[PDB]
RNA sequence: GAGGGUGCUUGUACACCCAUAGGGUGAGGUUAAGAAUUACACUCACUAAGUGUGAACAACACAUACAACUUGUGGGAUAUACGCUAAC
């Protein structure tokens, strides 16, 4: 069933926050050793796991499911490697291997070898004073009592204020992973947010248009989205508009005196599939019209239509004409009142 | 004495000989069934592999093989398919996984995937009764007590004695496997055809550049040869890339409801059709290459990628970027260690 | 009219067909609504295609010029192309 939460998946950039650079230089190996330990862990968690679940195949094998290979793991890196950190990638593991038991029984999956260059996962309880400092204009947390920052660049995403959320209590922080690559270490951070009833806004505004290039462009807020092409919606046309013509043009060349309706019923069968074809292309380009302003919160829409230069002369031609080509009004507006949106012609 | 012999591939069509339909999709379906037991097999086969492998490395930092992977596949696909294919399969994942334990412990390399779209093997023990016959124009064989029939059409020169070899036994066959797409049995058959002898002067060295504005340009003494066009093979493959792109963007309301492969069910033609002709351009230039190195009696020839002004800044492009494109290196490897040419890089 | 089928596999073209095939469906799964029912870049699968004889969607026979022929397969909305398999 769908959960009542989503789960946003995000690449932040986490860096030493220590003065000295031999205390970078420390953290940066420590790390390092920490990721090879977590790789040394899983691997052998998982080929233990697979020991224990394969006990009816292992008969030529000479000699809860947490505690044995958990604490045998951690007697083997007591003191080398932390152990909250062994709790989570064991933990991690698994609900992976309880997921693709099956699969792995059939064999249709073998068993992933997790490589040295994993990146290696971090609990709640390591991670530590989680806050935004607006002197480094950055937000700043301790893992595993080692200072860190973010350096999330000149990026205008949502995870800037997905982390000002996450600060601010309103996202619960899933297991998440460290991940180390060509010497940059970054978090891949997975954000629980609870889905908000998205009330449709009557404050906020949404202006669509018949465009000349796209059939429907949609602007609300700071975002604008286009629907479908030119292309796109032409090309099942001149597809049934060929058939139409070599079917025309075979039955002119073809025997006659076998009756004219067997000589027209394809003519006549691919004309009224070209009038539903663009019928199931009106509907669906409404339905992602509606849907766009569903998610965008947009309680009004307006159809700005047409007036432009005041009374300005004919152009080539318009993709979807005017808003009354196929009842695409009429369209709209039934999708509008379904949804909750009001509507004003424009 | 070395080897004077070099493994290549054949695909031999192969139709199935009973006289009406019900017996050949019968055994059709058998035959499908026989490889999705070999993917199985394949598969429980690695994870087997890689478990004792890691259970012997923790036994050894804490403080046969063949006969037990082939006995687990055994019974757990026993009867279901025949027993020849089993045991290659093993002997075969075998000597890849003894290849490289040391890089699976290490953990620079991910452990096979077998799908369910693979090639089942088999061994020169499952070919029976090769005969020409007479009235059918093709030879007839018995793969596991399952007769079979060579579609080989017009090719009354080159598979036709290379099987006709194989009945005299002249030819020795390696292990071979069968490929099964829709509708259509193909033997992938690894023959070993000894060298051509050819006159070569180890003097006489023909110089060949992947630069200039064609594909590869060759040349010695006084006799050049440009292979191929760049309107043949950049330009062509433009087409492909932009009607690929066309359809991406139209697939976004194309049938839809249906899941993504069929929602794409026209993307994928294009990615097929674009690696199938490049990898043929990258065969009949590789094979132009050794075609002027035979006809001047070129004993070995000279590879110079790029190498342009002992390390100058990027240009825009020469075609063919660089000498391992497609394979292009790996492809001239065997077509001049069979021809006897040395190959030179630089 | 793109693109496909048949002409051993791959490529170019070629004769005959198919082609709204980016289409028409079916099974499983998720979802909303009081319902009809919508949806699903969710999973999976089916379906068109040479000539003569032949009752037949059985089967058989016939069915092109040029070159290659070390292979199979996974991912790829705007990531520039990456990895698994056999062999030297
Ligand atoms: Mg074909």
């Amino acid at each position: 069933m769908g959960k009542s939460t989503l789960k946003h998946t995000r690449k932040i950039q986490i860096l030493i926050d220590l003065p000295t650079k031999d205390e970078k230089k420390e953290v940066m190996d420590m790390m390092y050793q920490w990721r090879d330990r977590c790789f040394r862990a899983a691997n052998i968690i998982v080929t233990h796991l697979y020991v224990q679940e394969m006990i009816k195949d292992f008969f030529y094998l000479s000699e809860s499911r947490m505690n044995t290979t958990y604490r045998v793991v951690s007697d083997r890196f007591k003191g080398e490697m932390p152990t909250n950190i062994l709790s989570t990638l064991n933990h991690g593991l698994i609900s992976s291997f309880n997921k693709n038991r099956v699969q792995y029984w059939k064999g249709e999956r073998s068993l992933p070898n997790f490589k040295k260059d994993m990146a290696f996962p971090f609990g709640l309880q390591g991670i530590s004073r989680l806050v935004y400092d607006e002197e480094k204009k950055a937000f700043c947390f301790r893992l595993y009592r080692v200072p860190f920052k973010t350096y999330l660049g000149k990026d205008f995403t949502d995870k800037r204020m997905l982390l000002e959320r996450l600060v601010k209590g309103d996202v619960k922080l899933c297991a998440s992973n460290i991940q180390l690559n060509g010497g940059k270490i970054f978090w891949l951070a997975v954000f629980e947010i609870e889905k908000e009833k998205h009330s449709l806004k009557p404050e906020v505004i949404a202006e669509a248009s018949l465009s000349l290039e796209y059939p429907i462009v949609v602007k609300t807020g700071k975002n604008r989205l286009t629907i479908g092409t030119k292309e796109e919606f032409l090309y099942r046309r001149l597809a049934i508009q060929a058939a139409r013509r070599r079917t025309q043009v075979g039955a002119t060349y073809s025997r006659s005196g076998k009756g004219k309706k067997r000589k027209l019923k394809a003519v006549d069968k691919y004309h009224k599939t070209e009038s539903n074809y663009v019928a199931h292309r009106i509907h669906v380009y409404s339905r992602k019209l509606i849907d766009f302003c569903i998610k965008h919160q947009a309680g009004t829409l307006i159809l700005m239509n047409q007036e432009d230069k005041v009374g300005i002369a004919k152009e080539e031609e318009f993709v979807l004409r005017n808003w009354s080509y196929y009842e695409l009004m009429t369209k709209i507006k039934y999708k509008a009142e379904k949804a909750g949106i009001e509507l004003i012609i424009g």
